């Protein structure tokens, strides 16, 4: 089976480029041409059709300087989903703030937008949809409501690079977007991250945010070679996040087959669907008309224990991956809920303030139903797995029928 | 002059052993061998004769998480010095906790134990003493204190990789200690981060504190390609502060020739000490004798502006450089003092809590005499410089005779 990462010689002769500038980062001086992240951010904005790119470290930074950016901290509430990784309501924490879980749609996964209102609050500022694995938080109904109640939006994309919803890349609708490049992602450099936005001043805070209070010099042309190309600027205060040279460049290289490799995976997993929705018990994602390209960071299918024999996900994962001879990262459950996710425990650490962090009863105590069930009854694959040929693709779809037929 | 960062093909040949491996990420799964991060962190602890170290992002990232794994939060003080990096004093309010300034000492520019009990109050909960440029700061004393006061100490080692107090290395004499690898740095990969400690608890609170509240599985032996690394602990909640495996790579291979590397440095500045110390109105800086080795991140040397023709730094600098031809990166005064550098502007954001950002007239308010002083009459030479031949150092002896001369 396909594996992941994956390079050429075209991701070392970038790696390569960055010892013969031997500039490592952003914040090393000019040496005569310019900065592998500023070559990234400027192909990133144009693949994303969107004004401004500022890369970062991670995901997980990037959501949280996108909620400094938009002023968010003390006193604030920002609504995410239940179902997702843990960091976007971790991001929230660490500004100050208190994310609201909402819960997630039964056929996408991705944040119930009928159900967002009812946690609204007079302390709400913003919303933080998810692009869950294979499929799109409805940015439609979501703006209206953000543009009802006056709140912002960021769009975390860290599963879905490339995605478009109406002939808008996921990250360019919301106010910001926030990318991981973590290495299972899509897009990876192993660790690294990516902020987009459409409006100039949030760009030039995202940059100081991620640049210890700095921005670019105004005109790269009239730099010389020893320039710095950070200067100051001290609009907003901000911290370093910056992506080492070596990240950008990797990312600079993956990004020229990001589109391609999208498709390939796209056009396996339309052929997934179309094969595993005729097995009775099988449930396949609902695609939204909206969505015309969708990024498949995890190939998505749920299925009916009453009609499967009582399995739970984890032995259904384990008798297909036993079949296959898939590794467990390839093939498995979706995440717990965050609320009941181990790794989530803000009460343990007093850089949270008390009035946010709560108590480990507060958060285990949630209940979402639709989150809760989605990672004993759905069985999510690994994009790599689906970069395969389709003669082997259908050996997936052949167990998952033989283990039909065996409860049938 | 050398120049700064610098790599063979050793470099490049753990670059190509990341690609070998196929694993870019520590939460990558395993692939059959150790992973870069902790090699480097094994070689790095017996470096330090330290038991415990976690490779990070960055220096203020690697300050911040050791406060979070201290309990530091709201309603803390920590005592930091006046002269140093803005992330210093950045990491304490990423807390929630309050940084107060404390002058430095005229002849090392490490923070004054003199003036620290003076700023002791019943909120201070630790000192994080910084050994700046090419001194440390006073161990013995700063120990005494905290002992006496029951206070943690972090030592913020970015500027001293590899410096010896008493026959123990900068980092492992504090609770923890924080190491910057950004691109400027002694050790670097464009970017990253270190923290090293002597306690068994506090090594696991940082792992997950890095990790998303994960921690190192029990046995390394036991895993099986495709199998995870990390596992679970949830004992602290931790976000995604992981080091990519490509530049701990580079850490690996720059590792090895730190300790000869920093030999040469220390042999030319004690030239230049000698040297330049016989000149009337230049003051070198005080070496404290617990010190037997000695980093030179900077090597920094005072003037008198009464018998330099009332020069300022800038000046001096700025002629040094035109008879050198040395680059401003290699040639510069010292920063500002944080509570007056532009960079350094707490007020700006939400996300700080009021109580602790304060206001602009808070902060710049503030007074501290040597501290100021500093960038107004020191001069810093940056450590590839000292790399040098000490026929090339005898250039820049020459340049500050000659210089002497004019004003005599
Ligand atoms: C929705 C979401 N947000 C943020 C992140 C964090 O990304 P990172 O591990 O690069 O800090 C992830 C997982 N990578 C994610 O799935
Ligand atoms: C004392 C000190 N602390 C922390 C830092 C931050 O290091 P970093 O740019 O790797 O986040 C620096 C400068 N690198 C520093 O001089």
């Amino acid at each position: 089976w396909p594996e992941w990462p994956q390079h050429s010689d075209r991701t070392r002769r970038k790696i390569e480029e960055v010892f013969q500038s031997n500039r490592w980062a952003i914040s090393g001086y000019w040496t005569g041409e310019e900065s592998m992240e500023r070559k990234f951010a400027k192909a990133f904005a144009d693949f994303n059709g969107v004004p401004y790119c500022v890369p970062t470290t991670s995901g997980s930074t990037a959501l949280m300087l996108a909620l400094e950016a938009l002023g968010i901290g003390e006193g604030d509430e920002v609504i995410v989903p239940s179902l997702t990784w843990i960091a976007t309501a971790t991001a929230v924490l660490n500004v100050n703030a208190l994310p609201v879980f909402v819960d997630v749609e039964a056929d996408t996964y991705c944040i119930d937008p009928q159900l967002i209102k009812s946690a609204i609050t007079d302390k709400t500022k913003a919303i933080i949809p998810v692009h869950l694995f294979g499929s799109m938080a409805n940015m439609d109904e979501i703006n209206e409501i953000a543009q009802e109640h006056n709140l912002f939006v960021i769009e975390d994309c860290a599963q879905s690079h490339g995605s478009v919803w109406n002939n808008q890349r996921a990250g360019t609708i919301g106010d910001i977007g926030a990318f991981s490049c973590q290495q299972g992602k899509v897009l990876t450099a192993g660790e690294g991250g990516i902020i987009v936005t459409k409006n100039p001043r949030l760009f030039e805070l995202i940059q100081q945010l991620r640049a210890d209070s700095r921005v670019y010099c105004d005109d790269s042309s009239e730099l010389m070679h020893g320039d710095m190309q950070l200067v100051k600027k001290g609009d907003i205060q901000g911290s370093n996040y910056c992506l080492s040279e070596f990240q950008s460049a990797i990312l600079l290289d993956q990004l020229q087959e990001l589109d391609d490799k999208n498709a390939i995976r796209e056009k396996n997993a339309m052929f997934l669907n179309d094969a595993l929705s005729k097995i009775d018990g099988i449930k396949v994602m609902k695609r939204p008309p909206q969505v015309s390209r969708q990024t498949y960071y995890g190939y998505v299918f749920r299925f009916d224990p009453v009609k499967f024999g009582g399995l739970n996900a984890d032995q259904f994962c384990e008798i297909l991956r036993e079949k296959l001879n898939m590794g467990t990262f390839y093939l498995h459950p979706p995440y717990l809920p965050v609320h009941k996710n181990p790794l989530f425990c803000p009460w343990t650490k007093n850089r949270y303030l008390k009035s946010v962090r709560k108590t480990e009863a507060y958060w285990r105590g949630l209940h979402y139903p639709v989150s809760e069930r989605a990672s004993g009854q759905s069985i999510v694959i690994h994009h790599a797995i689906l970069l395969a040929e389709p003669s082997h693709l259908s050996l997936l779809v052949d167990a998952v029928a033989e283990l039909a037929r065996k409860f049938c």
